[PDB]
């Protein structure tokens, strides 16, 4: 159980914008799809994915996890609040409400040209790091090298719990990036 607090996931930035009476047009929209999810950003999580994520996940429902009440989150648009970044080392940062034996995180990335008009697709991602496995981690941190992007991007990072040492289940984290 976990998600990445910084940059803000998109279920953060939409959670704390405010779940029952968002005032920012993204996360309005995220409202009307569902979004009641918002309230357990921890949980946008899988179980028995064991590195497969694209079986149990349909294209379009890479930010939900396929969840009903996340379904807001499967929405493109170009301005979901987004943090600003450079090409470079990013830190990003999980916040684990309960740990778990890692397999490992990985982050992907949009490509450059990226352009929001459909829901995001497994096909839409290029792997940009891979953390390796990992004991349990209250905070889990993982230096991210940028590669070159102007504009908005999406970073997925996926969060792979060891079921050969623990259980077989995956976390999933839209974070909404601005390159500028
Ligand atoms: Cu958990």
């Amino acid at each position: 159980h976990g998600y990445v607090s910084s940059p803000k996931s998109r279920v953060i930035q939409c959670k704390e914008n405010g779940i029952e009476n968002p005032t920012h047009p993204a996360c309005i929209a995220a409202k009307a799809a569902g979004n009641g999810g918002l309230y357990t950003p921890q949980e946008v999580a899988v179980g028995g994915v064991r590195d497969n994520h694209d079986y149990y996940i349909p294209d379009g429902r890479l930010c939900s996890a396929n969840r009903a009440n996340l379904f807001g989150m499967d929405l493109a648009r170009n301005d979901w609040p987004a943090t600003s970044v450079t090409p470079g080392a990013r830190e990003f940062v999980w916040t684990n409400t309960a740990a778990h034996k890692t397999k490992y995180f990985r982050y992907y990335i949009t490509p450059q040209g990226y352009d929001h008009s459909q829901p995001l697709r497994w096909s839409d991602l290029q792997l940009i790091h891979d953390s390796g496995p990992a004991d349990q981690e209250w905070v889990s941190t993982h230096n991210v090298i940028l590669p070159y992007r102007t504009g908005r991007h999406i970073i997925y990072s996926i969060w792979q719990r060891d079921w050969d040492r623990d259980a077989a289940e995956g976390f999933y984290q839209c974070i909404d990036v601005d390159f500028g």
